[PDB]
């Protein structure tokens, strides 16, 4: 417990070993060296048992990688509440004083495994938090925004971020013949093709939720919040020439970094903040509080202080830990809700449907993924099995015996009668939602949202000239290819966001178009 | 001849003879007897047919479906033989249209090797090759079913399955649930009678038992229920007759199905359904959209619409019904789902268990494919055997012409504020009587509860033969519960009717020793 | 102007589609860019059957990638024989005149599907031809010999190429520690740390079967054959920086430019030439003929041609046709035998074993795994049946029916009464086994039989005096943190090979140290 997550990373693990090896049935092996033939120059046999298991087992050794942020690493820490934040959620691990297990992993998106972690990309930075209600996880990026508001969309993003159906080859032209046909991308891209697009490590960049999420009160009061996660080793990123010479040179380049940065002790550090937005401002806010791709503006909701983490622990086996781990931001607890926010909602069914197929109907029982409290549940069986509940207990429920139900039920029926529990705080308590039809339909419209302001602002009102000048010099590097029916929809994306920077960028390109 | 010949025919081999290949093609040398190194030496590891054999033979099953393992199919034509144009604008059901079909006969319970004819629901599963996509009536041989909401579906389907500890079925367990979850006494009391015991999957009728709706060419909605009456009639075993058949052909109703349409003797549904105007729903006696409630008849008669046969036997048993993947959600223009929350559930449930039982292509196998060209940006995923025209997009909206969405332009992300407005597709909903999430009872209808629909089977329809056999299967259902779940049945079946809850118990003490 | 692999390379292929798009059971998408809401502001509905379909099979998109090979690419062609071999060899596809549509997949061996083409490693050089008599599939290598004799220590190897367990680090005391402690690896290491462990593209390097195979002809008389696919390019090599530059630059350089020449016509071609070693001139070889670490020299063995192959057709879909393409050296056909090639012996189990698991049971059915003849097997069933038997065809043999059975049997009995067919000249005509018993012993012992005269003889007779400057070059950086345990056994492990290349590797290594 040097870490608070040493029970945690602790599961699982062998004893080490010494002598002699051993099959997997516990027999001694004869040979790691020479496989069994009929005679010396005669055919290998069949039944050399060892052998058979060995390259077997070896055969299967791959699962598949996440699609996306295939390309991964973490480590495990812990969370100090050092603020008092009662009044607006009872989040068990929010609470003053709190100390809790954490497990982190950050990536890239579109790469797959083996990719570098240096190419320009955003960076996934997902926690969780063992909590004494169950495993809290708040996957995150490393932006306050992202592409889209709508999960509908999403698939398409991710095939445009990867490789063409015919040769396997990422390209220029299908991710700006994307990204300009949905305009919506414009805020994410403008910080994508920044500076920040590029962080050294992982390490020196921010981490966020970047959605709206709902904290409530005891007293059943809710907020919307954004959560905030600031480096305390600062931003600190690449040119886009360095990045790709640093793929080069290391294509693990942050994975390592971040396992010697905790071998040599320097543990490094986030503070915990969020900006808190009362549910009776959200319908007037210049722009809807919901709506991904619109970040709260700091001069209308500033950062609360919450608390820190630390990550100060590697794992003990990579793949066992790190590869099998399933973040999940539908891992919320009580004191924690949604929002309107579309593409969270995706989200909420995606990641568990994947972690089904990717990992195994049962991934929840793997040492990584059990939260440190009791699973009661009636799920039963699926394949590799380790967990089963007590002998004889019911798999049903309403029953006579008393392994229970849900809080909201009684245990010992079916909630018939027309019972009714009333309004599903713990998913969320909704604003109004305008309508009271099935719909396909716009997010409702505020003051300022369109697809560019946003954007726009960071480049006229935030970034320094060097920012301004570096953000054009990346984006033509990474036009480079378009044809030239996607030319001119580039030129106009840009102007959209800035006249100036979209100048820039067109006069960039064609210098480099050569 | 068949209209399903084509989609039969999908992926069988012609006929082969002469000698046996291994599966790159090359001959194999013998199927009877190994390599060894010498008459008496050991097996050589690289006789590559005898390990390719076994590796393969290995590698047969797959898991069965949970619930209706136990099942069995053909294949036919729909035929339309009135109008019902000014309902729906549903391909399929438009005049004159004669569809290609599949269907899957099932029990619930039981596992892959059980008997066809254990007590127990039996399903009804039907696809429609039509030329707007594939449809399906996943149907069962009740208008009604156990549950009002997809919650409890896992519950009622483990008591009705083995005991954790021990591997065995359990009396206790079912009645304990039944009992304990009393919105099930409509379809219990259904499930006891002599339905409980069709004789052949051909004397029972189908129902799609959920309210769905029609919507006509002009968008007007209205809900309707599904009723496939069978030409050949209801025709039930006892309950002692049905428990013989089990242990002396387990497969009598797979045996059945396939005899008769091997000897043309082709079984024949006459499709019809009940209209339900839009308007009407609010004030029904009962909820229209609550699964354990049906609508009454003589409120809502049977519409004729069409019939449909079955005159084809599949060619691979395995191939074309084990891998047979049939969906509710499959649903196609002109009709809609319900604010009924069990349909709701199965619209996700069954496509999930597919990606999994069968595989995430599943929907590429000859018996899953639609007769239309799929067009989708879907792609990968394990054992793809179709793909795309070379070099065509994978994403949109694109600057080419593979297209998308029939609201969308084919050019952008409809950003810029876009709306589509009423979603009538999924369906036109009703009035939600709320603008929250909840966790709610079902908006109460005048005689809404969970008894009094079963208590009128008793009362007004069944016969004096029907209601005395109905309360000497329940107490034969009854045998083996705890002494602690007795009383319990006992007050149940009196919430019924109380003189099938007094013959109920007087059989169940005469036969408890 | 187009390809024998034409029939091949479009099964499977949907016509262009255009309109709008359906859901999978062919019904019409209503949108792929709003999700349906219950209220504009509402939660997302659960039955958004399009919004469930597109992300859930969105997440099962990724299947294993191969181990080991995973990063590779390439196309199809055809083989050409303008020789007359056929006193050698029955085999159908080198017959006098044959023209045979073949699939090729070039890869690197130790990096995930991300990694960089131009890493420092082997490459694969997997072909297959669709003969028909099946197919036949020669699964080789961009070497003429291998690390290893003995498949019990494959996954030893492979493993100590890849990640270490705790960190997901690849390692260079890991990957010296197993080449210094398994010293039968010195040929190979010696080949790989050379200009060749660099080549620029996959169009500019050799092939090799390898393994010594056996050919035998119409009258069942064998000879013991390896095959050596000559590049019509020419050999072309980055230096160990350039590759690493390149790497950054563009992780799929070779995949792309393999692509791009065969767009452009530009089509890649390897004169196909076999070394025949008579069968009475096995034993008495000055080296062990079957032992995979020992080249034949073409001294005494000179190449003799067979034909040529070109690559003239680029993949429909990469995915479809390359990634789940199932290369096998087990795919052999009469007129091909093995041989008492331990590692080779090893392959033949292991390649289907992993394909079974990473691509399904019925992997033989997908339009690229399936021959261009009619398969009559008795196998059924399994995941994704696609292809199944005509009606009611039985299930075993024997049988009564016409199906059939093996060529040595009957087609009516189980060929009891003590029946027996003979030698199994099919998987080879053996020389002497050498012994009576099972055992695990040396390969039988020839005159110059040792681990590394061989790439002795390379150093001190092949290469000229740059590419032995800069081999040690290369083998000094690739010892770059190497720990102080290791350090002197990586010097004797050079002095072995030969004494002056031992020195210098020590001293360069000793300058780079710091
Ligand atoms: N939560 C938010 O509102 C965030 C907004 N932004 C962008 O800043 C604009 C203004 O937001 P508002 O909060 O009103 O303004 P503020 O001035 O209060 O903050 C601007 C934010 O932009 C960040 N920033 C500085 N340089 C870059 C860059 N190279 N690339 C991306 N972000 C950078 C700042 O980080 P720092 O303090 O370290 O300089 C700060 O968090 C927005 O349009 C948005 O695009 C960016 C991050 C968070
Ligand atoms: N969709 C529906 O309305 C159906 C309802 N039921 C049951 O019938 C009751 C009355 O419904 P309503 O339509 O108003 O009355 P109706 O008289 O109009 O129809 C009653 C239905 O009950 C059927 N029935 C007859 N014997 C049995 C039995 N052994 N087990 C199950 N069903 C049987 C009849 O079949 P048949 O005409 O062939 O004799 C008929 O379909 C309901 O409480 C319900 O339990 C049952 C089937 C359909
Ligand atoms: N199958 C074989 O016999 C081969 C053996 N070798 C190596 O060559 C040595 C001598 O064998 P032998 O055939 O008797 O001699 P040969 O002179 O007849 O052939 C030597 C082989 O070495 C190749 N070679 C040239 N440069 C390099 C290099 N940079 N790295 C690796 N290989 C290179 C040659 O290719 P090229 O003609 O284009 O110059 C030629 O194939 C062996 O010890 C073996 O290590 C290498 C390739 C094939
Ligand atoms: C509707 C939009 C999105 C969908 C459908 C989606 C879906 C997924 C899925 C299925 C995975 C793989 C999970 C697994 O197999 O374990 C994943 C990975 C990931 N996603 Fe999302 N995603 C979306 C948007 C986002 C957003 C907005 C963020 C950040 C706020 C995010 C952050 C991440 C991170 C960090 C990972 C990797 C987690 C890890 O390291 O294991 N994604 N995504
Ligand atoms: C919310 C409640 C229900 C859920 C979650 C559910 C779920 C499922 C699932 C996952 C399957 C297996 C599908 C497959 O693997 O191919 C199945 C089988 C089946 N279910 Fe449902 N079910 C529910 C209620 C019902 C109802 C009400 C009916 C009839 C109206 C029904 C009829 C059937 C039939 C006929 C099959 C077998 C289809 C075949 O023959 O392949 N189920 N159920
Ligand atoms: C006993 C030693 C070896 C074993 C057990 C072994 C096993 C394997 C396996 C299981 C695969 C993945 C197959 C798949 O999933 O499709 C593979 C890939 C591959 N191996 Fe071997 N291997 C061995 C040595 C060799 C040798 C000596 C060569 C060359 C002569 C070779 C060439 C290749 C190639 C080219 C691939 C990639 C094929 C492709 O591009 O799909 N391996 N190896
Ligand atoms: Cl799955």
């Amino acid at each position: 417990e040097k870490s608070a997550a040493d029970q945690i990373v602790d599961r699982g693990m062998r004893p080490k070993l010494s002598g002699n090896t051993t099959r997997h049935n516990g027999a001694p092996v004869p040979s790691e060296n020479i496989s069994a033939t009929a005679g010396p120059q005669g055919p290998n046999v069949l039944n050399d048992i060892h052998l058979i298991e060995k390259l077997a087992h070896f055969n299967r050794e791959n699962v598949p990688e996440r699609i996306p942020h295939a390309k991964g690493h973490g480590a495990f820490g812990e969370l100090h509440i050092t603020e008092d934040v009662s009044e607006y959620t009872k989040a068990d691990l929010f609470q003053p004083g709190k100390v809790t297990p954490l497990a982190v992993r950050f990536s890239t998106v579109a790469g797959e495994q083996g990719s570098p972690d240096t190419w320009r990309d955003v960076h996934g930075f997902a926690l969780r938090f063992y909590t004494e209600e169950g495993n809290y996880d708040i996957v995150g990026n490393n932006t306050p925004t992202f592409f889209l508001r709508d999960g509908m969309k999403f698939p398409d993003f991710i095939h445009s971020q990867k490789r063409l159906n015919k040769n396997g080859l990422r390209d220029a032209d299908m991710q700006w013949d994307f990204w300009t046909r949905a305009p919506e991308s414009a805020h994410q891209v403008t910080y994508l093709m920044g500076d920040r697009g590029t962080p050294k490590t992982s390490r020196h960049q921010d981490g966020f939720g970047s959605h709206t999420f709902q904290w409530i009160n005891a007293e059943g009061k809710p907020v919307w919040v954004k959560y905030h996660f600031k480096t305390r080793q600062g931003w600190d990123c690449f040119t886009d020439a360095e990045a790709a010479k640093v793929a080069g040179e290391n294509a693990d380049y942050q994975r390592e970094d971040l396992y010697n940065a905790i071998e040599n002790g320097d543990f490094p550090i986030w503070d915990v903040k969020v900006q808190i937005m009362p549910f009776e401002d959200a319908e007037n806010y210049r722009w809807n509080p919901f709506d991904l791709t619109k970040t709260w503006s700091q001069k209308d909701y500033p950062l609360i202080p919450v608390g820190y983490f630390i990550l100060n622990r590697n794992p003990r086996n990579f793949f066992a830990q790190i590869e099998q781990i399933a973040l999940d931001p539908g891992n919320i607890v009580p004191g924690v809700g949604l929002s309107p926010d579309r593409m969270l909602q995706a989200r909420i069914f995606a990641y568990a449907d994947q972690q089904r197929y990717r990992i195994g109907a049962n991934y929840r029982d793997l040492p990584v993924n059990r939260p440190i409290n009791e699973v009661n549940t009636y799920s039963r069986e699926g394949s590799m099995q380790y967990i089963f509940d007590a002998e004889g207990e019911p798999s049903y429920s309403p029953n006579r015996y008393d392994k229970g139900a849900g809080y909201l039920d009684n245990g010992t029926d079916s909630s018939s009668n027309h019972t009714s529990y009333g309004q599903a705080d713990d998913i969320y308590v909704n604003p109004d939602p305008h309508g009271t039809d099935l719909v396909r339909a716009a997010y409702v419209k505020h003051q300022d949202d369109d697809d560019f302001i946003q954007p726009g602002i960071l480049y006229r009102e935030v970034l320094d000239e060097g920012e301004k000048e570096r953000l054009a010099d990346n984006i033509s590097n990474a036009m480079q290819g378009i044809s030239e029916a996607t030319e001119p929809r580039v030129y106009d994306y840009w102007n959209n966001v800035d006249e100036n920077l979209g100048a820039r960028v067109k006069e960039l390109y064609l210098q480099k178009k050569a």
